[PDB]
């Protein structure tokens, strides 16, 4: 079931998540053209291991041979870095971290665009934050799951872009994907009344083209069915009385820390 955190687990996830969101605000000065996937996942990995004597969730996590996610244009999610992918001028990359520090996870992630931005690029990673803030927005006790799922994708799909179906955000705590399954879309199927104290991910994933992905033969790579560009932006969150806390802000996100409702 819905596991609700007690205020010591909390102030565990407050760590765990300015860990996981201060390795995306480290790695900006490396990505740029020129650079492999393989490399920023190594920076990645020593930084986790090494100076935040924290560990990476990933690395393992049913067989994945990784420390983090990028997925690249069209790649939905779930890209395994590699030596032999490397970044171009336009690219719009995804960087995706979950790290675990003293038994608690922190999951999070973020579009870099790489040298010379192209309009879609641009376009598609703003509105899928802006998505992903509206949502952050709605979130206080009481509200349903469903609402969040279903104001989301009508934002999106008035921009003219599609949201995922297929994944999701997810509970997380001393378990990396626990209860509940967070949509991104409306779904009669959601009914889940949020309450103080449940701890969860928002991470919408958004193509420029059409909905449809499919899984690579790596058996992790997703891809947009049409090789639309696809976007995604990810907080890891934690209800409160009147609103929420946004566990994994970083320097950049232009959304207060702490939204309170009145
Ligand atoms: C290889 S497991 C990676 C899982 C992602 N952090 P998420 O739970 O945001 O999809
Ligand atoms: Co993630
Ligand atoms: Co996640
Ligand atoms: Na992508």
């Amino acid at each position: 079931a819905i596991s609700i955190k007690t205020p010591e687990d909390i102030e565990k996830m407050r760590v765990a998540g300015r860990l996981a969101a201060e390795v995306l605000e480290m790695i900006e000065p490396y990505v740029k053209p020129g650079v492999s996937t393989g490399e920023l996942d190594r920076i990645c990995n020593d930084y986790i291991v090494n100076e935040q004597h924290a560990v990476s969730a990933c690395l393992g996590y049913h067989g994945y041979p990784k420390s983090v996610c990028i997925s690249i244009n069209e790649v939905v999610c779930h890209g395994i870095p590699d030596d032999a992918k490397l970044l171009k001028d336009g690219d719009i990359v995804n960087i995706d971290v979950t790290v675990i520090k003293d038994g608690f996870h922190g999951d999070t992630s973020k579009m870099f665009i790489v040298g010379k931005p192209t309009i879609m690029g641009e376009r598609l990673c703003r509105i899928t934050q802006e998505s992903l803030y509206l949502a952050l927005r709605m979130v206080k006790p009481g509200i349903n799951l469903r609402e969040i799922g279903a104001a989301i994708q009508k934002f999106v799909e008035a921009e003219g872009f599609s949201v995922v179906r297929e994944y999701c955000g997810h509970g997380i705590g001393q378990g990396f994907h626990e209860e509940p399954q967070v949509l991104h879309y409306d779904s009669r199927e959601t009914n889940v009344v949020l309450k103080p104290g449940m701890t969860f991910t928002i991470e919408p994933m958004v193509n420029a083209g059409k909905k449809e992905i499919r899984t690579m033969k790596d058996g992790w790579t997703v891809k947009t069915k049409d090789r639309s560009l696809s976007a995604q932006y990810e907080h890891t969150i934690v209800v409160t009385d009147n609103g929420c806390e946004i566990l994994t802000l970083r320097k950049d996100d232009t959304i207060p820390a702490i939204i309170s409702h009145d």
